[PDB]
């Protein structure tokens, strides 16, 4: 386990080799799961990019929070999807909270602390628990198959998964820098392998 | 018995079905009134919604909290309607508290704790106390009839009503959060039934 | 005489014959004066209105407050004017303060406790003492003619008024509602007369 | 000698006869000056104003800060100019600061305590000290010529001048209004000669 | 050497004469820096200029960082370029700190002590210890060929350079005015020689 804990991963260039692959021993499929994490990119005017991709053998797209240009947030589940509109896009680094629940198919998306509306998506659907997470990079397989269109560039960070939906309460102490128990995915205990042109470096978000 | 405080109603897709019926003790008739409610709805850009739709058994409208797309908040009692401008909205949680007294005719409407400008509604009205309070839905028979391009999408609790209009000082306890107890409608002691896809979720407002 | 602290008259209609008449104990002829005072309305997009109306029989405007459409606050004695052009207007509850001396013929306007330039108006005049005070309407006649167009609605209050020109460090303490006693009209020992449809309400401002 | 502590100069009307003179004891030439004031006007929307004038028999426009309109502030000294461009203005009293020093041209300009960038002007002239200083107009003979569109119309004080370059510390307890003390013109010890329709009257600025 | 602190060097008229150079105690080549430093002008709007060149003799633009109108800062390291684009900019004095680390070619660039995105140049490369570092100028040969349409007019200072990648956390004592110590370039410390119109003045920033 390596504790990344105040550090970030650094993708400088857009490329497709460029990735970072993270480990899940999770033995049972998800019902529900929330994932935050911190990311800081300027591609939001130029084009969309993958923050954050789970796959699995049977549907590249099981998980994805994609920013999509001018749009926003296409959060897609189980290959099915919905979007978050942001209107006035911002240079800053910013915060997503997700989570999801099969037995509503509620999707809550949170950005620097404020929710956005809830929506449903994929109502009774259980993702796979067989999966590949990769961050840097849209995955169109198992683990691969990456678009250098829809790499991200810039900085990901505080990546932390839960196979549980957060209430707001927990939610706001995830934003704050409260302390906390990440249950499947664990920023202070990672497992990854990096790959490419990937570096890590001191966080620039406070 | 329910108390559904922290707690509110979500109606996470656009339909027809989806609704829950609020109960109130009162038979006799109201002379005045105050409503307050909270609520989240991204709809407010793409079309009008009903926020608190009260009826009777001689009039669908009989109290009426509705937005009207491009205009703001729609208010109507017995089915004659005033319109509280909203030149500009903005994407978060909103609470309203809109109060009415017939010895006088004034309306208030009030709008995150500011008051919009009293204005004239149906002086010497009276308002039917056999009612259908409906929250997600448009009716337009007594208890029935909805327009499904007038659900309500998203997220509303903390509905409060009162016999009587209260102060501007008790408005102001209510919407920083102090206490008070109501006495046709009180959040903490709800008598409700539900209908469709209706969910009780963990508020998203502090 | 009435205490109207905390209390507001509300004009909840277009009318010409909504108003109140305000009974000042006025022997001697004003060389200066203040007057002070709160206003809400939704008008000031739409039409001109009235604010303060001051008539005497040689005159019909003696001292008249009056918004004019797209043009900002009418400021006339003896029924000369002067214009305070406001580039654009917010709905909020204002509070402003005029003064006016005779021996130099120097206006103050105040809005909100910002000051706006100095102007001269009618130096060497004399304003008359046997004055009908009317809110609500403007008056054309020395107690009537009002025009329903020029009439306020909404609400008005805190009418204060004094024999003299204010200091700035006054007119703070008025704005900020501290300690202060007018001696030709006093919000806290008014005499008054009610007409037609006007309500005393709670204030909807601090 | 007045003390003129909190206290304004008014003009409260366009002319070309209303101006104030203001005597300074100095006597030897100024390789150095500084110049403080407050000043008020609505005309910055409208026409240009002469702020400070001051002028000598071989030379007019000895120094002068005057408002260029669609431009912003114009400085000259030994009649050559610069502008100080102002994109944007607004209605409220404005506090400027003006230095320069002949060993080096360099101007400070300073605007709400807010530095503008150094510019350099007229190396190595010198200033005579043989001079008449005037408010509220513009000055194109000795003491005379007055000019009714450039005349100021508004207020002006805190009027005080240093025959050396204050360095940026002391310029901020000039507009914080800490201790200081000038020594070519004083508000608190001023000596002047007020001329047509001018008064004094509390100041409007905190 | 000479303290500068508190203190900076003026550039008051556009020439190809007037500029500084700074005497780096240089003579290891730099696997890594960062450069930070203070500067104020108005031509942002107008026109391009050099806020800091490093130049060896094999290489006029071993470590620029440039001011591009409409553009942004570019910033380049043995002659490759990268665009900060800014899309708005205002008036006031620029705080920039920059980095370039040659193991990773990683760039940070912090304005106002907010970091800009991370991007890569020129990994692997060494910048020379034989330099000419200039301010005021750009310069295409070692120490010479002056341009004066990227002359800079106006203020710059604290020029300070350490041979190390500061983390975020030292650059933000550095914005914040907390202890530090450069060891390749020191405001502290300075080495200088001034040619032509240049002048040593207090510092207009905080
Ligand atoms: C989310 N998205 C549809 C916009 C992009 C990803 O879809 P795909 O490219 O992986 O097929
Ligand atoms: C308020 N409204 C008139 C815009 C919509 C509701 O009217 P109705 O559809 O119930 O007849
Ligand atoms: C509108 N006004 C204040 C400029 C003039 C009003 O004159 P009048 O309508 O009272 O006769
Ligand atoms: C143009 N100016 C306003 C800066 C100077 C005017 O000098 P003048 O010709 O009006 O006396
Ligand atoms: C402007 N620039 C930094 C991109 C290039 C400058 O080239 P040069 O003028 O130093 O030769
Ligand atoms: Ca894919
Ligand atoms: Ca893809
Ligand atoms: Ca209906
Ligand atoms: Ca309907
Ligand atoms: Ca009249
Ligand atoms: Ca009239
Ligand atoms: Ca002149
Ligand atoms: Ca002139
Ligand atoms: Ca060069
Ligand atoms: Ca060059």
């Amino acid at each position: 386990q390596t504790d990344m804990s105040r550090k970030a991963f650094v993708f400088p260039k857009e490329s497709d080799t460029s990735y970072v692959s993270l480990k899940a021993p999770l033995t049972k499929p998800l019902k529900a799961f929330t994932v935050c994490l911190h990311f800081y990119t300027e591609l939001s005017s130029t084009r969309g990019y993958s923050i954050f991709s789970y796959a699995t053998k049977r549907q590249d797209n099981e998980i994805l929070i994609f920013w999509s240009k001018d749009i926003g947030y296409s959060f897609t589940v189980g290959g099915s999807e919905i979007l978050f509109e942001v209107p006035e896009v911002t240079v800053a680094p910013v915060h997503i909270c997700t989570s999801w629940e099969s037995a509503s198919g509620i999707v809550e998306f949170w950005v620097d602390g404020k929710p956005r509306v809830r929506k449903s998506l994929k109502k009774g659907y259980t993702v796979g628990a067989e999966a590949s997470i990769i961050l840097g990079q849209e995955q169109d397989s198992f683990g691969g198959n990456f678009e250098g269109s829809q790499s991200l560039v810039g900085d990901i960070g505080n990546v932390n998964m839960w196979d549980f939906v957060l209430s707001p309460d927990e939610i706001n102490t995830i934003y704050l820098g409260g302390p906390f128990s990440p249950n499947v995915l664990n920023w202070r205990a990672l497992k990854y392998e990096v790959q490419g042109e990937v570096f890590t470096k001191p966080q620039l978000w406070p």
